[PDB]
């Protein structure tokens, strides 16, 4: 059981804008939250979450 034992526990994740790892979502609405950045390491963040 190495499942979601880290539930709750709001956490701060820091990044730098690089070209192939993070990118803004191309949309009309102003981006807020985890929809601000998308990419491969963001996909790794989704898998880890
Ligand atoms: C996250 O917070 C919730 C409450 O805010 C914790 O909830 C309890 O979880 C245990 C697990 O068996 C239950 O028996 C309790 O009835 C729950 N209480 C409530 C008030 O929900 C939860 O454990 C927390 N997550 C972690 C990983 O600690």
């Amino acid at each position: 059981n190495i499942t979601d034992s880290l539930s709750n526990r709001s956490l701060i994740v820091t990044t730098i804008l690089e070209e192939p790892y993070v990118l803004f979502k191309k949309s009309d609405k102003p981006l807020y939250g985890n929809d601000r950045f998308e990419g491969y390491c963001i996909d790794l963040l989704r898998e880890l979450s």
